[PDB]
């Protein structure tokens, strides 16, 4: 599903995250929990990619600023102004990242994993394992750095995840409390992210939630999706409300709507 409405929210949600960290010149620690292969061949034997980063890429010229780190990156892997390829999330972080930064990417796949060894690192400083990234939250935090953001995107492909993930969550915030958490999360039956949201509500209340929703009239597969984060940035509500009202502007227009919800102790 390589640049599906998905990928886009959550990659330029990625990008300002990015972007408002690396305003501190002290080393930050990058955790991709699954990282998937990095790069993704639009080209290679559904066009998914049409209906999300299409319409936004087509019409580049006319976004906001917000989304200027997220289009350069993208302008930057293809060779010219057709989509060729989409990269993952860890290409758009080697792009933002600064080489006194790193970098720890996880991925569980030999497939996959195997094709993330070949991402280029340019100067930075770029660990790939091939590991269950949510076991090693436990193993890896607090971060010698003591700065981090951990970025995690699961498949959601078993429904045990849902309780999985905010678990690990949990786990690793009691050991770095300061850490910055960035989940991604599918609405495809609302009754298990509802679990999944009250599981992620209990572990802080420094959050806020943002969420789109495509609203198609038959509910089948993914209709919507969001993010939850813990200690976002100051001023990422703002921003990303406005990159939110962009984007449905592109997502069935007319009929798409997105949400931002924070946390008791966040403004």
């Amino acid at each position: 599903h390589a640049g599906n409405f998905a990928d886009v929210i959550k990659h330029i949600t990625l990008t300002r995250l990015l972007a408002y960290l690396t305003h501190k010149d002290k080393p930050l620690f990058y955790l991709e929990t699954h990282s998937g292969r990095g790069i993704y061949d639009l080209k290679d034997k559904t066009e998914e990619y049409k209906e999300g980063i299409n319409p936004v890429w087509l019409d580049r010229e006319n976004l906001p600023s917000l989304f200027l780190e997220y289009i350069s990156v993208i302008k930057q892997i293809n060779l010219n102004s057709t989509l060729s390829y989409y990269p993952g999330s860890p290409y758009f972080a080697i792009n933002q990242l600064r080489s006194q930064d790193r970098l720890y990417l996880c991925e569980l796949h030999p497939t996959e994993y195997n094709f993330l060894l070949k991402l280029p690192h340019f100067n930075k400083k770029v660990y790939v394992n091939h590991t269950d990234g949510v076991s090693k939250l436990n193993a890896l935090l607090p971060p010698p750095e003591k700065r981090g953001l951990i970025f995690i995107d699961p498949s959601y492909e078993r429904k045990e995840e849902y309780k999985e993930i905010p678990y690990a969550i949990k786990n690793a915030y009691s050991k770095f409390s300061t850490g910055l958490y960035c989940v991604w999360y599918p609405v495809v039956n609302k009754a298990w992210t509802e679990q999944f949201l009250r599981k992620m509500r209990e572990i802080s209340s420094k959050s806020v939630r943002i969420e789109l929703h495509l609203n198609p009239l038959i509910n089948e597969g993914m209709t919507g999706c969001g993010l939850w984060i813990i200690n976002p940035p100051y001023t990422f509500p703002s921003e990303i409300k406005l990159v939110l009202e962009t984007l449905t502007t592109y997502f069935n227009p007319g009929s798409s709507s997105y949400m931002i919800e924070s946390g008791s102790k966040l403004c």
